[PDB]
């Protein structure tokens, strides 16, 4: 029910930044890149208590519509109601993140695109803008 | 160029579009409605196209069908620049917002409750987007 936008054309080396507020009461909130609905490169999926885990960032791929195995991060810089802005790049071998408070993570690049085309926003983060490099 | 759905954008509420000017840019293209085949607003600066030298024509599209054109009388748009637009819209007109901070009116002929899609084509790439 976020926003979907496709045609991104984002290469490797190039930023997308992502900023929105976070909805007082919030569950979690997604970010999803990469080819198509199906074909993800990344499922960014901060949880403030959802799907079973309390205050963890959990991400996937998705391939072929199957999701991948799941990674769970250390940090969890979010707070109900904050606005927060996420940083993605990537090259041939990761995803690196930037959270709002800088630290940084990498999740595998397992699909090998070539570029992402393909961003959407759903859960509980209203966005406010995007940037592309 | 980029295509976003799902924007619900409600009345009164600014949709900010920043990108850049090819250098031999011809034309460019930002259309704001429902879906590819209805537009509330299909903005098109023209450097020379369609018939057309440093003219920004406007129309609408509904259910694929294009309306009747309006044309500006002013340009404040060079080939090879940064350039920003601002959007609002009530059920009258959408109003759009130049770079140099001239405003026109356009009206709204759709009546959609919302804007839900938004694409950019010809000679401009989407640098970002801001909705407040
Ligand atoms: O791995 C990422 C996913 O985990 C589970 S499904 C699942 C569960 C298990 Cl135990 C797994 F082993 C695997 Cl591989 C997947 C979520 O339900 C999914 N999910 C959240 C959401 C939204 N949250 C807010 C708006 S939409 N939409 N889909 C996704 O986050
Ligand atoms: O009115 C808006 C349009 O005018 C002509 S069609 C047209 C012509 C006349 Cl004489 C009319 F009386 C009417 Cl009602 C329509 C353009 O060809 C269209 N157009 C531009 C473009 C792109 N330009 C860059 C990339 S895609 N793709 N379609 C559209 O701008």
């Amino acid at each position: 029910c976020g926003l979907v936008a496709s045609n991104l054309n984002l290469k490797p080396g190039e930023c997308l930044r992502v900023r929105g507020e976070v909805a007082p009461d919030a569950k979690s909130f997604v970010l999803n890149l990469g080819k198509d609905s199906n074909n993800l490169c990344l499922h960014f999926n901060p949880r403030f208590n959802a799907h079973g885990d309390a205050n963890t960032i959990v991400c996937n791929s998705k391939d072929g519509g199957a999701w991948g195995t799941e990674q769970r991060e250390a940090v969890f810089p979010f707070q109900p109601g904050s606005v927060a802005e996420v940083c993605i790049t990537f090259d041939q071998a990761n995803l690196t993140v930037k959270l709002p408070d800088g630290y940084e993570f990498k999740f595998p690049n397992r699909l090998n695109l070539e570029a992402i085309n393909y961003m959407a926003a759903d859960g509980d983060f209203k966005i406010k803008c995007v940037a592309f490099d």
